[PDB]
């Protein structure tokens, strides 16, 4: 099916998912000079103290750390958002080389990877219903650069050997996603979409200005994962990012001067 190869990659997606050419597709380039400070934007409220991680899954496109989202345990509020958005999972997109991997770009700069913390609007009752709504999801995007290790990422890195191939999952309890955040919560925000099929136009994107630093060894271990299932020819899970899409009739807003 769809993927990131020459024959099933982002240039092909539109044939099965025509919304790929839509009016609010993600990711986008964040032109820092054109983004406008919006003094009416509230501080983000990230409340992850009660987060309950359950499982980590290689889904053949990335790996998801999944959370119990059957209660308001880990929620995102404030910023551009109206209401309460529940953390369901996080995952990353990354490159084959340190010079690429992020989906969003900043003045055309690509980072080595990008973390997506995916939340759904509780007024829609569940994730499946939320993705059908224009304000159904809030995805918190965080850039990764290669430098010093991120200690809070290590527990994720160390379990990856147990989920090498598509369809593999492993218990992953008591992981605290607060260890993946940068110090500052300054952000850019714009209306967009899922960055993989089904490419639904249901996301309020909140992209943090401050990247986190991860070590070369940490990202190298991401690159040992496989797109393929067990017993299939090895294809390394690398370059699982969609490139920047046209901004069209959208304005990117900044929370900071
Ligand atoms: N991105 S997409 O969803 O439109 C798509 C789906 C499938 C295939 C494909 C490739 C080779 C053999 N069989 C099928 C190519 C593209
Ligand atoms: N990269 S992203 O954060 O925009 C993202 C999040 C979720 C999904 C998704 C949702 C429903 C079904 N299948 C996949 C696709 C992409
Ligand atoms: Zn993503």
């Amino acid at each position: 099916h769809w993927g990131y190869g020459k024959h099933n990659g982002p240039e092909h997606w539109h044939k099965d998912f025509p919304i790929a050419k839509g009016e609010r597709q993600s990711p986008v380039d964040i032109d820092t000079h054109t983004a406008k400070y919006d003094p009416s934007l509230k501080p983000l409220s990230v409340s992850y103290d009660q987060a309950t991680s359950l499982r980590i899954l290689n889904n053949g496109h990335a790996f998801n750390v999944e959370f119990d989202d059957s209660q308001d345990k880990a929620v995102l509020k404030g910023g551009p958002l109206d209401g309460t958005y529940r953390l369901i999972q996080f995952h990353f997109h990354w490159g084959s080389l340190d010079g690429q991997g992020s989906e969003h770009t900043v003045d055309k700069k690509k980072y080595a990877a990008e973390l997506h913390l995916v939340h759904w609007n509780t007024k829609y009752g569940d994730f499946g219903k939320a993705v059908q709504q224009p304000d159904g999801l809030a995805v918190l995007g965080i850039f990764l650069k290669v430098g010093s290790a991120k200690p809070g990422l290590q527990k994720v890195v160390d379990v990856l050997d147990s989920i090498k191939t598509k369809g593999k999952s492993a218990d992953f309890t008591n992981f605290d996603p607060r260890g993946l955040l940068p110090e500052s919560l300054d952000y850019w925000t714009y209306p967009g979409s899922l960055t993989t099929p089904p490419l639904l136009e249901c996301v309020t994107w909140i992209v943090l200005k401050e990247p986190i630093s991860v070590s070369s060894e940490q990202v190298l271990k991401f690159r040992k994962l496989n797109f393929n299932g067990e017993g299939e020819p090895e294809e390394l899970m690398v370059d699982n990012w969609r490139p920047a899409q046209p901004l069209k009739n959208r304005q990117i807003k900044a929370s900071f001067k």
